[PDB]
């Protein structure tokens, strides 16, 4: 149910984008089609996790008729739902092509498709981005929450820029950082530290995956002020930390058929929670032997990488971050429950997408 | 006076982002000096024209206390900057896109030593992030902050659609098939003036010359007062004539003038020169075309130049300027009637324009 009408709404979109193009834009059926496959291709074939939870929100917050609100928000919610997703499909797009990436949802990459050049795919991921304010500006022209609403989706936005900053420049010396200078990847690894991977995740994953979906639930519902905003965001910090280290988590030891996507951690370099709990607690052999191996595209090299994790017990430290976390989570809820019962289900609900995901 | 104002609303713009960074993103000094590099790198060193034209709009509308000239000459200098900026993220993920070597006598952004590709794409997405984050800040309490952004946004998608259209325009259309890999087109049948006018009305016309112009009518509270079919078939006019410009200097003008490394024969672009020689060129011509268009080998780059001057397209180069700057006439007599102060900023950015030797 909540599927069916989402994909409702999702026809309802392509439909005014791609017309639009056509009758406005002097498209010809070529391009046109062109554009309807990569829409498909980029923005479906997910779980919708961050999509979904919009409209579970919304519904959640309606009980604050002729059934009319209930049409009107729900679809309200199914679009706003839609803007994330198209959102979320931007992003994969580009950062394929800034990861070096093979496969996603076990497909090629968007710009490793046959007929995509590298060229092309970036402008495809442009206008992913574009189709989030023309399908908001369709639906949303006459709603009072309009500005609100395009004002937190474009900060969320530009906060997952930056925290993909922090992501594509945790290897390298941040101190030889210099446009004008080349520089290799680290070797001492000195910035591979706990703290610099919270900033990284909380900013390239938390805000647009966790309190994203929450906030724009909360706007077409008129119900953001009957909630405990604090409390909102240390939650969706929470959980988006955790997703991320379950993203990183899952990189290196779920077999790729059940990931969709190969790995590319270990050969990038990147500065995942793998990497900065292994090297807080390692010795100085381990460190050695991690250094001699991380970054690179060789296989025996990124299979030491793999058993020194696992040498490590980083699945045991994972575990214990999980339940640490999950303490975490429960309580805030409770926090939350007490002046809004309906959201904090919602909540729930989101954390239980999250909690444990075989994904 | 109009550049000098505007440099101090980009320091004050800068140091708003920059610092918002370090307080609220958590952002370290490191990072801060790299973007504030960046943000110099991208969006300054051009003539500003994009930028200059909302002041000199504003400016030119301010009747049709004082306080309010002060409020409503900032608020044009921060819509120049949000184009400007735009025109940044633009040029940065459009030299990546081209394969370019320099911009403005420097190595395009993603060529500089210590900029990766990867973080070249990113720096480009920051720059249209900034665009908004700008608005936000300085336009909060404006009651036109949602229109303002409307426009702008929908500018902004124009532009990413005839990027497609200039991006896809050397592939054969009807083989279009993201699962399908396809060399460049080989009969060229697609490189009409037709194909050519919609690349660039949508890639440049828009941003370029009608979002300075709505942008100045916005601040200036004045937008309802123009003929916008008029002003929308001017600036059209103008962005086509623009581009076509900057085609012809692309193959003609030497690169020290220029400040830029010519991509279009090598990228086998649709360019102006391209699509007016194959309508007028013989088959053997045609032919030689063909065997020379889309190669990086420096003789056939030079083969294509010959068979352009060979073929008097500056001949063709003149005639049209000399019927764009006819049709531009008579439009802006047009715009007078009504709008006088308007029209004359409009003459005054087509004076910036006509036979710029930029
Ligand atoms: C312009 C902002 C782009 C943000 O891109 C992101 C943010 C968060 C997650 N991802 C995709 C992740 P994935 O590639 O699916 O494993 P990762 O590259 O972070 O591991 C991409
Ligand atoms: C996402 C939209 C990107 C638009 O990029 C553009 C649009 C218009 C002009 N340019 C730069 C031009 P330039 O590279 O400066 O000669 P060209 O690449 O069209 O020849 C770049
Ligand atoms: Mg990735
Ligand atoms: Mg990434
Ligand atoms: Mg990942
Ligand atoms: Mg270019
Ligand atoms: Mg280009
Ligand atoms: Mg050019």
């Amino acid at each position: 149910m909540p599927m069916q009408m989402f994909m409702q709404v999702y026809d309802e979109i392509q439909m005014f984008l791609l017309e639009e193009l056509e009758l406005k834009f002097d498209m010809d059926p070529n391009r046109v089609r062109y554009l309807r496959k990569m829409m498909d291709t980029t923005c479906l074939g997910g779980k919708y996790n961050r999509g979904l939870t919009v409209i579970d929100v919304a519904e959640s917050l309606l009980s604050l008729d002729d059934g009319a609100r209930r049409k009107r928000v729900l679809h309200d919610a199914c679009v706003c739902g839609w803007m994330i997703e198209f959102l979320q499909a931007h992003y994969l797009v580009e950062d394929d092509i800034m990861d070096n990436s093979v496969t996603r949802r076990g497909k090629p990459c968007w710009y490793r498709h046959p007929d995509v050049t590298v060229q092309c795919a970036i402008n495809d991921g442009l206008l992913l981005k574009s189709w989030t304010h023309m399908m908001a500006m369709h639906f949303f022209a006459d709603r009072p929450f309009l500005q609100d609403l395009l004002c937190r989706f474009n900060r969320v936005d530009y906060t997952t820029a930056v925290g993909q900053l922090y992501d594509v420049t945790s290897m390298f010396d941040s101190n030889k950082l210099d446009p004008d200078v080349s520089q290799p990847t680290t070797t001492d690894f000195a910035e591979f530290t706990l703290s610099n991977y919270k900033r990284i995740v909380k900013y390239k994953t938390a805000y647009y995956t966790y309190l994203l979906p929450l906030v724009m639930g909360l706007i077409v519902s008129e119900a953001l002020p009957t909630v405990d905003m604090g409390v909102t965001e240390e939650l969706a910090m929470l959980m988006g930390e955790y997703f991320q280290v379950q993203d990183d988590v899952m990189d290196c030891f779920t077999p790729p058929e059940r990931l969709g996507k190969v790995g590319t951690d270990i050969q990038d370099a990147k500065c995942s929670w793998l990497a900065v709990t292994f090297l807080a607690k390692a010795s100085s052999a381990q460190v050695a032997e991690f250094k001699a191996n991380y970054g690179s595209g060789d296989s025996e090299k990124v299979a030491t990488v793999r058993r020194l994790y696992e040498e490590a017990d980083l699945q045991g430290d994972y575990v214990a971050y999980e339940a640490a976390v999950a303490e975490q989570v429960k309580e805030l809820i409770e926090k939350l429950r007490l002046c809004s019962p309906g959201f904090a289900a919602s909540v729930e609900t989101l954390w239980g997408k999250t909690y444990k995901r075989q994904k």
